[PDB]
């Protein structure tokens, strides 16, 4: 009812779209009459393509969380390591709450119910709601779609307000970064947006809220996608941005549980999601066909490049790197279902892209080692090389809202209960200066998951003091030690060492406990220069 909307602070909607169906998202997007950025294009792969505006990716500096006695002591605040979790008053939240509903008002609107969390015991039922049609279809997408007897006795547990068309004028006077907002309030336990458009605010948004909620309650909460074989053992794989989580996850060999977001609770590792999201730059469809494939009727691609004649370029990053498409998990054809869940993982496989071109492609990780690395969440990224380190804790700071020795803490207790083994796998580059190829990747993976490297033979790499498999089968020997691919080892050494150093500087703030102290044991060593 627009009594209902009211409530929210929502007044004067003409016209209530609750429950979208894909028919209606599609002539909504393509609708010859809409102009701007709501407005989609037909690709030849049957697929809309919609611009996200001048947001392509998430932005984090513009991110705010209450706080509020809620909040005051269990919160990971930026102000109080380093996180996005800035703090926000009760009363400038509700500024920005007058501005995105008054935007809402005399609009029509998306509504959009559905859960986050695959487990009825913990899933959060969120309502969404948007006047951009292809907002709506991208958290159709990406929650997971409640069936017709569950939206017969739907009650909120967060709300989700895109006012991306708005903006605030008054962000000098209240100390915010921008005119732009993605905020917070878990006491009234709700999203606002302002001045972005892009869709994953959303799915990142209740993300750390999950992250905030499940391991209060003992259940870890992961970045990281998650499969599952045929003889019913699970691995998942974490990793930062670009370094693989979905290209390697939606594997055909393997069932999908999810490419993205997961918890492990007492009875195993479930998906948060209804769909994936992946990465579209250069995309291969002898590749990753998998991927490719689901890009059709109802997948909803982001910013890529759209011909005259509707055929993708996906190879033009002219908009963005970050191109995407989403689409609802059933879209992959060897996946978990009717529910996106497992049992416990026994293989945990920590992705980073090191373009200091140090890391081996495939390290065995000690128990503490596991910790160490874990906490570091190290990636790097590239007419100059400068490798650029980014330390981002669990390899997903920028959706954590607990301190990052909570996640750790709750994560290992999972992993020793199941007896599961910690791998490090470098996705990223070596001496050549080129990626190694997601064939050797995928056979690396492979190695992993049948067990070939857990009792391999190994030698050490020296500094970080990793235990590399001397040989693993479809993958070129010499790759394995990441020297191998230098003129001589002296090379690398020298690589080595500013990367262990940075390693070692990243660390210490996890040394104020005697737990955290003990661990810089297990990091790189390095006392000279
Ligand atoms: N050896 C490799 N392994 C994995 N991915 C590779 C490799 N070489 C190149 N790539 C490319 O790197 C990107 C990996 O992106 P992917 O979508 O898997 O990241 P992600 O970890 O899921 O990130 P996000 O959390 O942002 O979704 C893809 O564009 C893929 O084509
Ligand atoms: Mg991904
Ligand atoms: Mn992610």
């Amino acid at each position: 009812t627009p009594q209902e909307l009211e409530a929210y602070g929502i007044s004067d909607v003409h016209d209530i779209v609750y429950n979208p169906s894909y028919d209606l998202l599609y002539q909504e997007e393509l609708d010859p009459s809409l102009t701007g950025y709501e407005r989609g294009v037909l690709t030849n792969l049957g697929a809309v393509a919609v611009d996200t505006g001048i947001f392509t990716g998430r932005s984090p500096k513009d991110k705010y969380i209450v706080r509020d006695d809620t909040t005051r002591d269990t919160f990971w605040w930026a102000d109080k390591g380093k996180n996005d979790n800035k703090p926000l008053s009760p009363e400038t939240w509700q500024h920005l709450k007058g501005l995105v509903t008054r935007q809402l008002s005399g609009k029509r609107l998306f509504v959009v119910d559905a859960f986050c969390g695959a487990n009825p015991d913990t899933r959060l039922s969120v309502r969404f709601i948007t006047e951009v049609a292809w907002q709506a279809h991208f958290v159709k997408n990406m929650f997971i779609r409640p069936s017709d007897e569950e939206l017969a006795g739907f009650k909120p547990d967060f709300i989700v307000m895109n006012g991306a068309k708005c903006t605030n004028p008054q962000w000098k006077e209240q100390g915010l970064n921008s005119e732009n907002f993605v905020a917070f309030n878990l006491t009234e336990r709700m999203q606002l947006i302002g001045g972005t458009w892009y869709g994953s605010e959303m799915k990142k948004g209740m993300f750390s809220m999950m992250n905030y909620l499940l391991p209060l309650k003992g259940i870890a909460s992961m970045h990281c996608s998650a499969n599952v074989g045929e003889k019913g053992d699970v691995a998942v794989f974490f990793g930062l941005s670009g370094t693989g989580k979905t290209t390697l996850s939606t594997d055909p060999k393997r069932r999908l549980i999810g490419d993205d977001e997961h918890g492990w609770d007492d009875d195993g590792v479930f998906n948060f999601e209804g769909g994936c999201y992946a990465k579209t730059i250069k995309l291969s469809k002898e590749a990753e066909p998998e991927i490719y494939n689901a890009i059709r009727r109802d997948a909803l691609l982001e910013n890529v490049t759209v011909r005259e004649d509707g055929t993708i370029d996906f190879d033009d990053g002219s908009k963005t790197e970050n191109t995407r498409v989403s689409y609802p998990i059933y879209h992959i054809d060897n996946i978990v279902k009717p529910v996106s869940k497992a049992g416990h993982a026994t293989k945990v496989i920590f992705l980073t892209a090191d373009a200091f071109g140090v890391l081996p492609p495939v390290s065995r990780l000690t128990a503490d080692q596991t910790q160490y690395h874990f906490l570091s969440g190290f990636t790097a990224k590239l007419g100059i090389t400068e490798p650029t380190p980014t330390f981002s804790a669990c390899f997903g700071a920028a959706f954590l809202s607990l301190h990052p020795t909570q996640y750790a803490e709750v994560l290992v207790k999972r992993m020793q209960a199941a007896g599961a083994q910690a791998y490090l796998v470098n996705t990223g580059w070596n001496g050549t200066g080129k990626r190694i190829s997601i064939k050797d990747t995928r056979a690396i993976i492979d190695a992993i998951l049948n067990g070939s490297l857990d009792n391999a033979e190994t030698f050490t790499l020296p500094m970080f003091n990793l235990a590399i498999p001397t040989e693993l089968p479809g993958v070129d020997t010499k790759i394995l030690d990441p020297r191998n691919t230098y003129a001589s080892p002296e090379q690398w050494q020298e690589k080595a060492e500013t990367l262990a150093k940075l390693f070692i500087d990243n660390f210490d703030k996890y040394t104020d406990t005697p737990a955290g102290a003990a661990l810089v044991a297990a990091g790189p060593k390095l006392h000279h220069h």
